[PDB]
């Protein structure tokens, strides 16, 4: 069984939660309040002084993308071969890059930086549209014909950007259809509709 | 060679993967991209995320430095002995990437104003890797398990460039210090690090270090 240790926010656990839900995996949520975190003891015990912390039986992991890659590896969501595995990494690293830019905006420069960020957004999303266009016309997944951890990470990136800049996918038919298609997967649909997801803020500072 | 590295004339985000290839006795081609060629725009427009490095393994074209590291890691058997070790290797590399991003931000956006604060924060940033070494065979081997991983090469570069930025930063970290000496002494890697191919490239693209 799995345990997710995190703040009461979607943030960097959103993608891995979607993965677990869609894959019909059970997990426990250990919700850490800001007050508990500010006490200091849990933070000091964390490898890089940060969350998420993740438990897979006796194995304890840190780093959101390590968790995603671990679940991808152990559950067979990492491409069909080494070639696809490399492409999956390439997508995920791209998602991470834009997530970092997004987080920087949200937490450090929302008011002054939003206009420039949204203006630059089309150019940041186009690589993912291009990737879909080059994989079976964008009719399946981001890499190959089976779902990967990168799909869940990209899906979250796209969902949070729809909130930040409504209509940001309108120019991108493959990304638009991809979001709708993945979101309609029965277990994922149910999770995305649940208060467990809906009633958490996207970020920790009330900005989105 | 089956491998091609496409990059600016700098060490930067290719240093670790080059060390990996050299230490593993692999052949590769270097394709150098000048400031002018980059400013022209055509190569940049053709890159997936508009950035370098670009890497070729036969007809497989990759972008993203850590994607290249993981690809070489998997293919050359530098990704742990099993699934659990693979996760630990990823955990290390993600930590290295996190600090590398902070390093790059200092170098390229805020060197003069940010250096003092960065160097003050540095011991707290390096400590986790010392901790990991201490919990793995007393720090006498590698960062994860008893065989070298792509994370070792990435960590090694991170440590080398930080010793240039903050001389003596590893004085506080005996295991990290010995680790750098040990890995740097690996014969193929030692030869590569001493070679014009490595030495005559700057660490960064703006002449800061
Ligand atoms: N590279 C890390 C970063 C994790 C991170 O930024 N953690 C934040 C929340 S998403 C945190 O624990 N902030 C609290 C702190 O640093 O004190 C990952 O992917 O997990
Ligand atoms: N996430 C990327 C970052 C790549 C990157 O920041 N590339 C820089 C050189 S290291 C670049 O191409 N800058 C030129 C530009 O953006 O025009 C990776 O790991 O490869
Ligand atoms: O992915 N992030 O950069 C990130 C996620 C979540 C949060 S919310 C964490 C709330 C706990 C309070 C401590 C904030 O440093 C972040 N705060 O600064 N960067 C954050
Ligand atoms: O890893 N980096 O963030 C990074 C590496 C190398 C460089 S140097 C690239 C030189 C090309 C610049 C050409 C000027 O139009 C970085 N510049 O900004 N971030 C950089």
């Amino acid at each position: 069984p799995y345990t997710v240790v995190y703040f009461p926010v979607r943030g960097r656990c959103a993608a891995l939660r979607m993965l677990l839900a869609d894959q019909g995996q059970s997990w426990k949520e250990e919700v850490v309040t800001v007050e508990t975190w500010q006490e200091g003891s849990l933070k000091a015990s964390c490898l890089y002084g940060q969350l998420p912390k993740f438990q897979d039986g006796d194995l304890t992991l840190y780093q959101s993308n390590t968790i995603l890659r671990h679940l991808g590896r152990t559950l067979g969501l990492y491409g069909k071969d080494q070639q696809e595995a490399a492409l999956v990494d390439m997508v995920n690293d791209g998602v991470e890059d834009l997530r970092c830019k997004y987080a920087s905006l949200i937490y450090t420069n929302y008011e002054a930086g939003k206009d420039d960020y949204v203006k630059a957004l089309p150019g940041q999303l186009k690589p993912f549209e291009t990737l879909l266009s080059q994989n079976q016309g964008g009719k399946t997944f981001i890499v190959g014909d089976q779902i990967s951890f990168a799909d869940y990470n990209l899906l979250d990136l796209l969902l949070i950007h729809e909130v930040l800049a409504p209509g940001c996918l309108d120019a991108f038919p493959l990304l638009s259809a991809y979001v709708g298609r993945l979101s309609a997967r029965p277990k994922l649909k149910a999770f995305l509709a649940s208060p467990e997801y809906v009633n958490l803020p996207i970020n920790g500072n009330g900005k989105q």
